[PDB]
This record gives structure tokens, sequence and C-alpha cells, in this order.
């Protein structure tokens, strides 16, 4: 018996050997689309699996995400600090605020992007409906999440939390060079 | 299916919807969910009655099982603005927004019937967006909340803290309990 | 100069309102409840001494709504005579029963039916309890009112309305919900 | 829905067509018999009785369907008001409408030559607990019995015979309907 | 005093034409409009039992069972009902056009008249299917009888022609007997 | 006595129409084109009836587009009568512009009124060239709003710009202090 | 995304696992998304399977659940105590009320979270619609489930039931440090030990 | 939500299994979710299969059902009594009336639940719409099914039919302890020391 | 040993190996044809051993049942029918059409027979054409039931006029089944 | 609906979807609308082919009638990033996003077929929100617009200003025109 090859899985997630799974064999994880719990947990599971196979080889996180929730990315971020392997981050195309958090939370020296990548950070978004008392409770928790995002970004970039809080107030786009300069990445894999 | 009434005017025969006819007796119906559209109609009715006679009482009949306090706010203010005393009678239901209006009637002129149901609770609200905006809207919600407590305290004779505690959750009052609470002044079994 | 119509602005119901007849038909719900109450107050305003005639044909709707109509009935000065033309389901039967002593009637193929209050809530446990308590109070109120107007014991009413309880016109006279049946108008 | 205008001492007064026909003590019972239109019809009879409790009321019927429970209220109203209620079936009298047609005053029930009369047993339904199902089932049996008693009363047939016929959709030509006792005669042209 | 409009949405255009004893039968013939047309004839008869009523028909479809009522109403009211097809008379409308008073059934030069058998349908138990199928056969028979009567054709001839959609030019319709004459311009 | 009386439309003489006789206009609900043109029409009619008597504009609006408010604002400066503004309940940003743009000394609110101001909102979708064209037009509308509030409140344009960057709620007292309104009425004067 | 596969090539041949089944091999179970009956049962099955394989090795329950019903979690909680293996619990990201219950219900000393995890507890939600009599019946049952939740939290945290009943009256967020202090977990892991 | 799988070392080689199919190998069947015809037939098929493998070893039915129709439960119940193996029943979480019927119908002495399980029984529900004659036909059938449920519960709990009928008139929740006392189950698998 | 195992072979495929076929859900064309194809496959594997049809069907059309029934009489193997839970009209036909002496239900099984349903919409001429066909099918149902139960066609027609529920015992008495199993015999 | 192929591996028979089989010949299909999901699938395929053999050419077969330029951007960077020369062939349509990848193939290795349609145009975008945020997204859209011009200029040899002018509106090119313009190098009728 040999496992069947597909480029893409059929609508049923047939247990066929898809292209992403073949890249997983080289320790490459793809983080794409909206960052939300479903895909997030699948990414966390791939890191745990990669760490189980070899806790000493780098894991490569390839990021192309135009959007999504920072609270979802949060679990992925913690997963990356938790597992033993260094996690290399490369932004292939887009890194929006959830995605940029992970890009930035890569191992020191091992965060990159490509020449036309688009990185962008902004403050957490939330929402609540209900009694005032509960609105106050959820509002405080959102303030907490917002502070955590600033602290995480401050830590990996080298910036002040006050500076990061200021920059993330509205959508803040960074060219690749600006992103190196900001400290969100270490270098651009320039055209060779 | 609103019924009409034809009156014989000095100038001739005139049709009235039932509510226009009762308006001729300075009765205003405040019914259904308290929301902006009906709030404004009730307010316009009060200003009309004030224009017809600045001195005769206005009678505001209340039967409202729900709705927003912010909507009730404009009506409450209109009540204090207009010159005529506003007598308030709860025919059936007066949930939070309704209870605000009922209680804000003219001293000694707030009433309900024997099976009326009165219920007060804290304000509800909600917002969705950036954390900064969530904070801004939470603060305004806190203020509207305090306003509701101040208004009930003022009209019932209770302390603000007492009112805050009682509205923390849905708080039902029998007619008797509502008199004792100071939300109304007396109950009418049959017309006085 | 006002237009004349059977239905729509001077409709058939407004014409009957001139004869102090009010129709209470369809599902008993807040909108039609308040309109009914308004006509009673209007009729009281015209003449607080002549009877008001409440014609009932309602196959359902919420007792909490009927509650306001009931209270209005006892509030206004005029005697309210009640006739069930076709159907009086539970909210409608409350109003049927709550008419003036001696002045509650039905037609021979009328259907009267009583049952306990319906309710519902969704949310936190604490709030469920708060709302369950209020439903029990509304439920006791329904029993008390039916008891008062029929002469039955509260417990007996409570037991009978536990489930849908249909009453023929004759059973309804016997029960105390109405005072008499009309074959043809006296 | 057309409007008719009439001259008064005090100006022009406008009427929809049915309000104008009401002026001739004609009431139209058409479409599905359900509560809304049933009550409107009862309201018209009460009004006409109020205007003159002694002149006939004319009920014109064209109803291809609807619920017997709704027809019940109209039927009782008809026996309740003092005026004779003459019934004419212009086109269709399906079960609920057939009830009303038959329940007109003796000697004053009619149809036109291509009218279609049809009678059937009551329909219903309930969803819930077994105990509740039995309660509603009994009430349904009762309403069904009432329908049979009403037809039996106005036709001269026995209830066992009415019950048998209404078991399934039972169509009658106008002649068969005279012979059945549902109507008294057919009008070829206005007599 | 009373307000004037062309269209409802209140004296309107149709109401004004009603004052000259003109009734419009337009759109799909179904119960609602059928009953309105019937009421209008009853009203016109009431105003004057002796003057003709004018039924202007422009109907591209609808159920014969609804038309049946109108037809019986036409023969029931005292006044002669003159019929004119301004545009279309599909089978239900054609039955009405054809059932106008002798000598008083007309159409315009580009009118389209079309007759066909009754349509129907039922769903349920076999016994009920059988029951409704017989009734449909009865109604289908009544349509043929009515058309034969007014056109002068044998019932069998009508039954054959109507077995499928049968279009008739104005001329063909005079010749067939559905109408008596064509008007180019108002005579 | 021909004309029938109703409290609510849906024609008849409704309660709003009766207040129009006393030169009172209600500006309620969302501020958008349809109601804006109705409000502008009422103003033209009132001016036509008497060019010199005040027009009273009662405002209770929780939101809406500034661009639609713009038209109402221009109408208010265009007609000859002084327009008195009173905020009965809510005056969100489109409403607040109208509230603040009433005649000098004749702008008011009630004690639990909520006034709130914020920068314009907008949006476009299409080719880059067109996005730039519409973005420039949004900037202009945004400037016009800062200019109008500056004019009527006495604040600097740069101060108004900063304050409206995000939703900015004012109590009636803060609103008097800001210059959006001239006074508060507890009860009618 | 779609669910990645792991193919282990072997001299024997080759075998294919989805990523979750591959981690099952290492006695790791994921409890993610809304806690509801469907995934609850899959999680219970997985615990029974692991017990079957070896009743003495720890089972690892990784939790990332931002919500869901406490009645659905109850079945998982009972399964955790029922199976022989100790169940270690780690909150990777979110544990709302139902998830918080399973987190706290892990074997003594083997309950953890990561530095930015969010733990949150609240009283049970419920709802019924129908006759008064039935509303009373379901309200009582809700009161019982609500007490049950309080008792379980009291049991595993060391807190008084009345204390827990007061804390869960409204949504109660805990930072990892507060969750340790409260007794819902035993320690926080910055990096895998 | 996605069913994990396992790979086992079989006689002709290694084969995959979904988790439920692997627990099938230990004679465990999961009855979860709403009881309705589709899952009912799967469960019966699983029982017939297990009987076919070994007619003499116990079958284990793990139940977590919050609702569903007694008429669907009927087929499962009868299949339980039909197949040769004793059918042990265990309520892991919830057993609403259709589930409770299957719980109670397990082999003598082999019916259980866990400490926070919820067992609930009520009379049958139904409904019909149509001609009166037909309504009468369907209400009698409903009465028969209603009597069958009472007779089945009575047999297995030892109660009187009249007592069962009275108790199920409305939703009747039992704690695990009451369920033991009632006769629905035989014992609770309490948390080991 | 290569092929994966699931409960949802799949479980029904594994039971197919023991010559068991499930007829469950609404009887309609899709599932009817799968049932038929399974009978043909079983016949092809072994034309002599019984086929076992387990029936649990609360509804469906008689015209789809018709095909299954003919298949049953067509294939060489005896078809044993067991009603595990429900067998409404369409299913009852199949239950009653099992091989003589090999038709069974369980103690709480619900069997129910009724006349054919149908309907048509169109021109009068076509309504008549389809009504007659409906009458033919209605007669075919009665003749099949009379053949297998032993009852007169007139008797079957009267009984099936409206929904006619039979207890297991009544169904043995009626001729629809041969015996009731308490436990596997 | 995707066909399978069974091959005789040295390790036994293996099933391939048609695309995975063509992957064995270093052929990748880029088809349909360009959007993130398919873009990431194509990038993974390039990463996988590089991993198999970093020196052999990758063959990118393009048939895309539309899609977002921002999505294409990730693919274009991937193409410059991986070590193998990427030969591009337009089988049918290359709309603006597709055209960007066609033109971005390796020097001398960009082609189309005789009835191919190539069309370029400026980026589309859009945003909804506060004015400040509108200006922010507008600047970013301008930047992406300039990037697209600079990439097309680089690969065609045209001046940026000329490209900017030409792409102002939909600009269709015949194969011959596309050779002349520098978007491709040659046209094949029959394979050479
Ligand atoms: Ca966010
Ligand atoms: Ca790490
Ligand atoms: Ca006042
Ligand atoms: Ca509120
Ligand atoms: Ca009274
Ligand atoms: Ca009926
Ligand atoms: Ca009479
Ligand atoms: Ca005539
Ligand atoms: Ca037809
Ligand atoms: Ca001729
Ligand atoms: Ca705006
Ligand atoms: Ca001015
Ligand atoms: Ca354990
Ligand atoms: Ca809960
Ligand atoms: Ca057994
Ligand atoms: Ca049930
Ligand atoms: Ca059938
Ligand atoms: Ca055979
Ligand atoms: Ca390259
Ligand atoms: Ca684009």
């Amino acid at each position: 018996v040999l496992v069947p090859m597909v480029v893409e899985q059929t609508s049923r997630g047939e247990r066929a050997y898809d292209i992403y799974s073949r890249l997983l064999k080289d320790r490459v994880i793809f983080l794409v689309g909206q960052v939300e719990d479903h895909m997030a947990n699948l990414a966390i599971a791939q890191m745990l699996f990669l760490e189980s196979e070899n806790p000493n080889k780098d894991i490569n996180l390839y990021i192309n995400s135009p959007g999504g929730a920072v609270t979802s990315a949060m679990a992925i971020y913690d997963t990356m600090q938790f597992v033993k392997p260094d996690v290399r981050t490369l932004c292939i195309g887009q890194a929006a605020s959830a995605g940029a958090l992970l890009l930035a939370g890569g191992a020191k020296g091992k965060r990159h992007c490509l020449p036309h990548s688009s990185v962008m950070i902004h403050q957490v978004l939330g929402g609540y409906q209900g009694q005032g008392t509960d609105i106050q409770i959820h509002a405080k928790q959102t303030q907490r999440v917002s502070d955590q995002l600033n602290q995480i970004l401050a830590k990996h970039t080298g910036k002040d939390i006050e500076r990061v809080e200021k920059d993330t107030n509205r959508d803040y786009f960074l060219t690749p060079e600006e992103a190196v300069e900001y400290g969100l990445i270490d270098s651009i894999f320039k055209e060779r």
C-alpha cells in the first residue's frame, strides 16, 4: 500500500497526501488565510508534531495572512515560545495584525519577508453586548488583551510599549525595509 | 386595524383615529417596545398638548414590556420640559424603560392597576470595534447607567446605591411593592 | 365627507363602535390589546353609564397581554358585557369570564378553552430563577381571577388549567365562565 | 377595489364597492374562510341587523376553501341576528362555505347553474405530548360531530348519512344539492 | 369634495368609467378580481336594471373555475352584458367574451383570442385522486357546453378544438362564433 | 373640518404636521437623504409662510451621514428665519452639526441629552486612480466639517480636528462649555 | 484550513495519519472550539481508546476553547475521572467556563497554562419555553446543574462552594497568575520544561 | 470537528480505523446525540456485527443523548433484546427519554451511569395533521406506543405501569442515586478513592 | 488487510458480507436502487444462500417499493424479511413480499398498510391519463398484498383505504408476517 | 471530478490526481480567479519542486481570467525566491494578476499560445470607514499600484510612466503585441 498524491484535498478531507503535508515533512508549516481558532489549532498541532519528531531542528513558519483575530494568534504565539525548536518566520505575502504578531514572535535572527510583502499592525478589535456591568467586565479584559499585544510587540522589536501603543492605534503599514527598521523582522530575502 | 371615530365639530364632521380622539382628552398611549420611532411620536404628542393647553394635565398611559433606556431618556426629559403635569398610569406592563417614565410622572400622580407588572433593570448596550473605541463607548454606557440610577433615586426617594443594587438584575415589583418602593403613588382598582 | 369602507377610513368596526361594540379577534397580543383598551376608554368618555359590548373571537395569544385588557375592563365605569361569538382560547376566555356579573354569554357552537400560562426565558441561571418566579406569580394571578369570576376554588381552577381544558357552552355555564347561552338574540 | 361616489346634502360621500352593496343588505363571503374575513362578515351582519332587524340579509358566497371552525362563528352569527339570511352560491361553496350556504333561512338558499358545492369532514392537527394529543383529538371529534349535526339539521338528512358522505370530498351539482337539501333552488336568471 | 387620481395608491379611473357602466376585466382571471367584477355588475344592475353593462376584457390567462362565477353572474343580472376584447382573451377570458349577450360580443383588430381545455391537479390518496379527477371531467364538460351553446358549435367539435391551445384571429373568432363582429374604430 | 386626524401616518393630518403649524420641525432617526430633503422642504415652507418668525428644529438623532446633514445645514443658513435648535435626546455627529449650526444664542439641549461628534465616514471601491479621487473628496468633506464646527463653537479648526478623531461624547454642560450649544433647559423657559 | 496529513514511510509499507491522530499516538488529545456534544463525545472516545492502549500512562488534554455549554463538558469531566490514566491538562489559549471546568478537573498537580492564556469562569446558562409547570421543572434542573458546577470547582480549587458561587455570578476572567492563586491550575509554563 | 483515526498491527498487515470503529474492536458502541432513525440504524448494525463476531461476549453501549424520539429508540431497544450478547449500558453524560429507555433496557445488573449524569424520562410525543378520521387513527396508535413505553420501563425497573405512567406525565429528572432507586440503572461508577 | 475500517468496509458493507441488507429511511428511488443492486450482488456471490432484508422504514412511495419487490421475486435466493422497527406502507409491502415462512418482526415493531398516494397537475386529458395509471398501481398493490397474505383483494382494498396499523400479533394473524421473534431464534 | 492516475513506482503502485502526476514533470497549473487560497497552493507547489530539485526549471501554466493583484504578489515573490527558473506559458487567458506572473517568468522563458488573451490593468481596491483610515488605505493602495508598475517595467523593459499610462484602463494585448511589449518572449503554435 502507498498513499495517493493530491495537490489539493477534496472537500471531504480525504486522507490523501496533499502538498502542504509534503512540506510538513521538511518542517514547513503554512499559516494562511484568516487567523482564526480552527486553523490556529491546526498550526499549534503541527508545531507539537514537529517538536515530537525532532526537538532540535528549526521549524519554518510561512505566513500569508490578510486578516484575523489577535486572540487566536495569541495561542499560536505561546505555542511557538513553548516548543523546543527555534521557529523561523517568513512572510511570503501578507502579514496583517494577527499574522504580524507571529512573524515578529519568531526566533531572534530568523524572521524574514520577501521584497513585496506587506506587513501591517493595529490594535486589538473586540465587542460585547449585554448588561452594563458585563460591558465593563469585557471592556477591562479587552484592555488587558490590548496591553499584552503591545508588550509582545515591544519585546521582540525592541520598541517602547508606549511607542507600539501609539503606532497600533490605527492601521500601520510597513514596507519590508520599514519592518526591518522597526524590528519586526531581521532581514528581507532580497532578489538574488 | 386602527378604528376611526367621526366627531361632529362646530365646523363639520371630522374623522379621528382612536388615539387622536383620546388625545382630545389629553390621553397619550405609550405602548409596545420603547424605541426611537415611538419615543418621538410620544414626545410630539406632549408638545402638541402643551401647545393646546399649557396648564391642563397630560395623561400618559403606559403598557410597555421592553425597550431601551436611552430611548426612554428623551421622553423622560420631554416630560419635565413641558409645562403640564404629566400623570402616569400603567395599564399593564412597565419594564425598565417604561418604569422610568412611570416613575418620572408628576409627584402624587403616578399610578398602576391591580395586575400591572413593573420591572426595573440596569441599562443594556454594546459596541464592536477597536479597543480604544470600546473603552469610549464603555465609559458612555457607565454614564447612562448612573443617569438611570440618579433618576430613579430622585423620584422614588431611595439612595442611588440602593437603586444600583436593586437594578443589577431584573427586579420585578408587584403594584403594592412599587408603591412601597416609591415608583408609583397609588393603585386604582376601579376608576377614582 | 369621510369615506365608507367595509375594511381598510370609516370601516365596519368603527361603525359598530358607535353602538358601543368592540371586537376582540385574532391572537390576543399587545398591539390589538392596546387598541381594545383605547376603545373602552373612548366609550367610557362618551358615556360612562351605558354598557360596553365586547365581542370575542380569539383562538389564542398570551395571557400577559389579556391582563391589561382585563384590568381595563374593571377600571372603566361602564359595565362590560362579554359575548363569545366563536372562540375563546385561554387569554380570550379570561376576558370572557371577566365581564360584568350576569352579562357574559356565548353562542351555541362557541368553543371555550382554558389552560395555565405559557412562558420562556434564556440566559444565566440566576435570571432563569428570577423569571421562573415571575411566571409563577402570573400563573397564580390567572387562577385567582378565574376563581373570582367563576366561584370555583383557586386550587380547582389550578388543577383544571394544568392542561388544555375545553368546555362546551353548557359546561361553561356550569363552570361559571359565562352566565348563559344565546340560541338567537333575546 | 373600485369606489362609488354619492351626493348628499352635505357633499360627496365615497364608498368602496362592497360598502355600497352593503347599502342593499348584500354581504360577500369570498376567498378562503378564515378568521379575519369571518369576523368582517359577522360585523356586517351585526351592522345590517342594527340598521333594520326585519329586512332580509343577503349572503353571496364564493369560497373554494377554508376552515370549518372559522365557518362556525359565521354560522352562529347567522342564527343569532334577527334578520333572515338568504344564501346564494355564486360560484364555489367548499366545505366551510357549504356549511354557510346550507345554514341560510328555510326556502332562501340558492345557487347559480354552474355553481360547485362540496362538503367534507373537518381537518385539524396537533403536535405535542400524548396526553395533549388525546385532548385535542377529542375536541376534533366533537367539532366533527357538530358539523354533521348542522348539515343534518338544515338538509333533513340523518347525521349517519352526513358523516358517511363527508368522509371524503363529496361534490354536488346544483341539482344534486337541491335534492340533498343543501339548497332550496337554482336560479337560471334573476327571478 | 372627493379626491381624484388615475390609479389607486380616492376616486380612480376605473371607478369613473364604472359611472358609464364600463367594467374592466384584466390580468389573470383568479378569484379576487373575479369577485370584484361580480360586485360591479351587481352594483350596476342595482343602479339601473335595464341599461347594458360593458365588460372590457384584457386577460392573457387564468383558471376557468374562477371564470365560471363571473359567467354565471353575467347571465344572472338583468342587464345585457356587452363584451369587448381590447387585447387578449385567453381561455378564461374567452369564455367570458363568448358569454356576452347575443349580438354584443366584439373585439378589436389585433386582439388575440385563445381557447383550451381546463387545467387542474390534485395530490393525495388514490381514492381522492379519483374523486377530483371526475370533478375535473365534469368542469371540462361544462366548459364545452357553455362554448357550444354560445358559438353554435357541437359539443364534440368544441372538445376537439380545445384539446390543445387554440388561437383565433378576430375573423376566425367571428366565424367560429365566439364573437359577433370586429370594430376597427368605435361605431 | 374635512381633514382626518391621526397620531401616526401609515394622507391624514398627523401630529408632526400639526407641530409644523407652530413652526416646529422634527429631525429624528438616522440622518439620510430622504428625511433630509423633507426637513429642507419644511424649512422652505416655513420661510414662505413667514420670513421673519423663528423656525424651531427639535433634534433626536443617534446617527447618520454628515454629507446628508450638510444639505440641511446649508438650508438653515439659506432661509431667512433664525433657526432655533433643541436637542431633545440624542445628537450624534450628523445631528450635532445641525444642533451647533442653529442661530447664535438659540441652541439648546435637555439635561440628559447626549451629544456626540466625530470625523466623517465614507468609502469607495474600484481602480486606484478613482480611489485617490474619492479619498481627496473625503478629505475635503472632512475639512468642511471641522470648519463648520470651528465657526459655530469658537474653537480652532486644529482643535476640532483632534477632538473628532474618535467618538467624542459631551455632557450638556461640556457641550455648553465647548460652544456647541448656548444653554440647557431643565424646564421650559 | 484543511487537515494536514503525516505519512510515515516504512520498510513494511507506508501509513497515513491526520495531524490529530498522529498526536493521539503520543497520548495528546485536543479539546478545541465550542464545547458541544459532538466534539465532547469524540474527546471521550479518545480518552477511552488511550486507556485501552495503556491504562497507566498519562493522557494529555490540550485545551483551547473560547466557549460552549457546561452540560456538554460534564460528560467529559466525568470521563476524565472515570478512566484510569491521570489526565494532565494544559490551556494553550482560551478556556471559557466549560473549558475552565475541564482544565481545573485535571489530575492534581498536572494542570497548567501558557503565559497569555485566558481563563474564564461563569455560572451555567439555560433556557426553556412552555407551560409554567414545565418551566418550573426545568428551572429546578438548572439550579441543580448550577450547583454541580460550583461543587466541582470547589472540589478541585480548594475554595468554598459559596465563594465559587459568588465568583461565577458574572463572567470572571483570571490571568494565569490569578488562576494559580485561585487553584484552577497548578503552574504556568513559559517554555516546555 | 473531525474523527481521528488509528493504525493497528493486524494479521495481514496494518489497517486504519476511525476512533469509534477502533472502540468497536473492544465491543463498545456509542449512542450519542439525538436519537433518530439514521443513528438508530447504525447502532443496530453495530450490534448485529458484534453478535456476529462473538455471540457470547458482552456488548457495551455508551449513552450520551439529550433527546430524540421514542419511536426511534424502539428499534434499538428491540435489537438489544434480540441479539444474543448481554448488552451492558452506561450513561456517560445524558439520557433523555429515548436514551433512558435504552439505558433501562440493558441486561440485568449491567446498567450504570457516572456521578454527574442526568437521566430524564417523559411520555411519548407525536403529532398528526389531516382529516379527523385520520387524526383518530393516529391518536390511537400514539396511545399504543405510549402504553408500550410504560410497559417497557415497568418491566425493567420493576415498578407498576400506573406508577410509571404517572411519573412520566411530565419531564421527570432523576439524579444518578434516584435512578438507582427507581430501577432505571443498577449502580453508579463512583470516582475511585 | 489494506482497506480502512469505519462505522459510518463501512459497517453496512461488513454486514453485506453476512448477506444482510438494510432497508431504512424513506423508501425512495435512490435507496431503492442501492437495495436492488445489493440483492443482485448477493445473488452473484451465491445464488443459493438466503438474503436477509432488515426493514426499518417509517414511510415512502409504493412505486419505489414496487421495484424492490420485483427484484426480490426475480433473484434466485430466498429473501428473508425482518422488520426491526417500522414498516409503513412501502416497507410493509417488502416485508409481506418476503419468502414464505421467512417473514418476521420484533415485539414492538410497528407495521402499517395504506393505499397508494400520488398526484398530477396539467390538462384535463392528462389528469385522466394519470388517474387511470394511479388506479392500476393501486390495484397492483392490493393484488400483491392479497397474494402474500391470503386475504381477498376486496378485503385488502377496504383495509388499506386509510392508514391501518397492525400489532405484531395482528400482522401474523393478517398474513403479513409468519412469526414474531422475542430473541434471535 | 478530478481524474486519477496509477503509476508503477519502484516501491509499487501509487495513485495521483492528474495535477500531482503533472507535478512529477515539474508542471504547475495556475487557473481560475487568482485569490489567496489558490495562490498559496501554487506557492507550496513551487516550494515543493525546489525541494525536489533546485536546479531544474519549474513550468507554470497560466489560465486566469481575473483576480486580485495583491494575491498574485505572493506568487510573484515566490517565483523570484525559489532557485529554479520558472518558465511561464499562457494557455488561454492572463488577466491582470495572471499577466503579472506571466511577465514575471524567467528571462527568455515566457510564452503563450496563438489564441491566448493577455490583459493588464492598474490595481483595484477599496475601503470603508473613518476618513483618517480612508487616507491610510488609500496611501497603501497607491504604493501597491506603484509596485505593480515597477515590476512590469522591470520585466518588460518599458518605462514606469509608460506602464502606468497603459494600465490606466483595461489594456488587451494580442500574443504578437505581447511579444512586442515585452510581457512574453515567444509564441508557440505546436510544441517545439
Ligand atoms: Ca483583533
Ligand atoms: Ca521555540
Ligand atoms: Ca411637566
Ligand atoms: Ca437599556
Ligand atoms: Ca367596568
Ligand atoms: Ca376544517
Ligand atoms: Ca337569522
Ligand atoms: Ca344578463
Ligand atoms: Ca383552467
Ligand atoms: Ca359561424
Ligand atoms: Ca459621515
Ligand atoms: Ca437662517
Ligand atoms: Ca483519571
Ligand atoms: Ca452553560
Ligand atoms: Ca441481548
Ligand atoms: Ca417521544
Ligand atoms: Ca405511495
Ligand atoms: Ca427470490
Ligand atoms: Ca526563480
Ligand atoms: Ca487588483
